[PDB]
């Protein structure tokens, strides 16, 4: 015999049972197979897979990702559901990836979310060369904006990446991947964790994390993707970048005053780093 699928959600609302177009609850396929149709897949890792789909309940589109197997245990399916706690807890925002839906069967965890244009990284690998400045800027901006909508939260993602970043057609762009999000405080249901070491900053190196992380993750996406070039994992290069210092190469063709920002947002001491509401409240950002 077969536990139903049932939905997960942290807000307190009634228990419920998961129904829809194309369902039946009686047939063997999982709830997932009855009720959307998968289209293409959107990617895979040993976190599972990502489809985009259609929903067979209001036709519209969205993204599903799918955990890879079944929980190992109860910590381990703790720390699963936790994403989509955190998810919840930031909420609406126009440059935050929308959560839709999620439900846990056979042991396996959904994450429907709105789907979004190409990530940031597939964005810049298609693209060839350097974007345009002007496009960087609105990426910049766009983060900001959303960081500042989890920092006045008290809310740290702690893995800001170019593949996590959506191009919201256009040329707008939303921040999603919220599985490694931290409330400050009333941690947690799991340890935290840091995110990619490309993009780390230096303060977690000795243990340490505040929101001010977010902002020097955000720094080292906008060089990578304005610049075209690749960030080292280790190493000097990898050091001197959390020391202040530049690539010798530098950021050329990079303007004084986009150069300046990441600069700011750059810096190796947390307390003087820029937070993003003053970023955003310069003028170099509005609008
Ligand atoms: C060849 N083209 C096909 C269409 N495509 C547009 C849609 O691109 C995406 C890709 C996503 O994930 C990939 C990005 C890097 O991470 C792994 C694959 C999307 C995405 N991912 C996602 C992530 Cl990262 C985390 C939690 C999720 C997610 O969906 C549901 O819950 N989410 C939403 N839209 C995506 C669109 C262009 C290329």
């Amino acid at each position: 015999h077969q536990l139903q699928p049932r939905r997960v959600s942290f807000r307190g609302e009634a228990s419920e049972t998961l129904q829809s177009p194309g369902y039946d609850p009686s047939r063997p396929e999982s709830f997932f197979q009855q009720s959307f149709q998968r289209l293409s897949r959107l990617g895979h890792g040993s976190y599972g897979e990502v489809f985009k789909v259609r929903s067979k309940e209001d036709g519209r589109l969205y993204a599903v990702k799918r955990s890879m197997s079944p929980f190992r245990g109860p910590k381990d399916r703790a720390r699963k559901l936790a994403e989509v706690g955190s998810h919840e807890k930031v909420g609406q925002h126009p440059c935050c990836v929308r959560l839709e839906q999620a439900w846990e069967e056979g042991g396996i965890l959904y994450l429907q979310t709105e789907l979004c244009g190409p990530s940031l990284q597939q964005h810049c690998e298609a693209w060839g060369a350097s974007l345009p400045e002007a496009q960087v800027w609105g990426y910049l901006r766009d983060t900001l904006l959303a960081l500042a909508h989890l920092h006045s939260q008290g809310l740290v993602h702690l893995d800001v990446k170019p593949a996590n970043i959506f191009l919201g057609p256009r040329g707008r762009c939303k921040l999603g991947d919220f599985g490694l999000l931290v409330e400050l405080g009333t941690a947690g249901a799991g340890e935290v964790q840091e995110g990619d070491p490309r993009y780390m900053a230096p303060e977690l190196l000795q243990g340490s994390y505040g929101t001010a992380a977010d902002v020097f993750s955000l720094g080292l996406t906008i060089l990578e993707v304005a610049c075209n070039m690749e960030l080292p994992h280790g190493g000097e290069g990898w050091q001197q970048l959390r020391q202040g210092y530049l690539p010798p190469e530098f950021t050329a063709g990079l303007s004084s005053e986009l150069r300046s920002v990441l600069v700011m947002m750059l810096e190796p001491d947390p307390k003087l780093r820029a937070t993003a509401e003053a970023l955003l409240a310069l003028p170099v950002l509005r609008q």
